């Protein structure tokens, strides 16, 4: 159905004309329109399908992004910028302004290669910077991730390297913005049990323990070592085994959450409930190691880097790192004048 509608050269709205698809997922797709208004500006246009789910979400996310433009209408705090809204064909569509590839789609193309560690640096702060707005207005993003961090332009060089013995990509720009408020949910609303996609999801979450803004901080904690690895950190598709990764990463779970989740199933006796010596176990332990051992250099920029990293991976949410603190911590030094 979508796809009848979505098509380049299609115009939406008697105005926007469809250029092609710039992404595409649960909720519909996103692709660049020519503004024939805006004397032929580029935009990008969410056409969300018409599906119940999605629907209250995008109705959510308009709400949502009124009261952010408004609150920060330069943007200096990079949340992306909501033009319009219209419907087409019964499917609500929300024009923003066009921006580049996501983090995901950059490191994707570029062959599941890390950021540079200064770009990280530069890009860590804004993105902590962006969410902490939310967090000061009361509200908690819950779907973070590399797919949801676009560049603002996503332009590169590329030259051989020697070393490496391939053609790579170097980013020119690492400015970034925050998509996606289909989910954000302010303090005082109704918290679903399940937020957040899988590999970003804070264990208070996984196991049911109620959440707020500190879920947020764990994801971002996952986006980091992303960055820097150039591979997702929790790539499996089951919560035990996600349970397991995490063990074997950051050690064992607080007993006390243990004790408080309803999520029994994972569990015997208060201990995960995990044959580490089954196929999937050993896996775990020969694909997964502590946080540390992943670092690529002992240069204390690194280190600053893991630090931070540990820290908002806590898996007490009561303990972790807020984003206010986070934006103090040292390894964002070099930032400053
Ligand atoms: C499909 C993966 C990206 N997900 C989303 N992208 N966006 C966008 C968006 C995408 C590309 C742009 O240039 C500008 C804005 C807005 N709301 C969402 S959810």
């Amino acid at each position: 159905s979508m796809h009848l509608i979505c098509q380049s050269g299609d115009v939406l709205s008697a105005r926007y004309e469809i250029v092609d698809t710039l992404g595409e997922g649960a909720f519909g797709k996103v692709v660049e329109c020519i503004d024939h208004k805006a004397g032929g500006r580029h935009v990008a246009v969410k056409i969300v399908k018409n599906v119940d789910r999605y629907c209250e979400a995008a109705r959510s996310e308009i709400q949502v992004l009124e009261h952010l433009n408004t609150t920060d209408p330069n943007s200096t705090f990079r949340c992306v910028q909501m033009l319009e809204w219209f419907e087409h064909h019964g499917h609500i569509c929300i024009v923003f302004e066009l921006l580049g590839l996501s983090t995901y789609d950059f490191i994707k193309e570029n062959g599941f290669l890390p950021f540079r560690l200064d770009h990280i640096r530069k890009m860590a702060y804004q993105i902590c910077k962006s969410v902490n707005f939310l967090h000061s207005n009361k509200l908690t993003h819950t779907d973070l991730k590399p797919e949801n961090i676009l560049f603002v332009q996503s332009d590169y060089t590329e030259a051989y390297n020697p070393k490496i013995k391939r053609d790579e990509r170097t980013l020119i720009n690492p400015d970034i913005k925050v998509v996606d408020f289909g989910s954000a949910t302010y303090d005082d609303e109704h918290h679903s049990t399940l937020v957040s996609t899988r590999h970003y999801r804070a264990p208070e979450v996984i196991l049911a323990l109620g959440w707020s803004q500190p879920c947020d901080v764990w994801s971002i904690g996952c986006i980091l070592i992303e960055y820097y690895l150039g591979f997702t950190v929790f790539p499996t598709h089951d919560s035990k085994e996600h349970l397991a990764m995490m063990e074997r990463i950051l050690g064992p779970l607080p007993k006390h959450m243990i004790q408080k989740t309803r999520k029994r199933k994972y569990f015997h006796h208060d201990r995960l409930d995990w044959d580490e010596h089954s196929s999937a176990g050993r896996y775990v332990s020969r694909a997964c190691k502590p946080l540390k051992e992943f670092m690529l250099s002992q240069d204390v920029e690194h280190e600053r880097l893991f630090d931070l990293i540990q820290k908002m991976l806590e898996y007490d949410p009561a303990k972790r790192i807020t984003l206010r603190e986070a934006l103090k911590h040292p390894f964002f030094d070099l930032l400053k004048k």
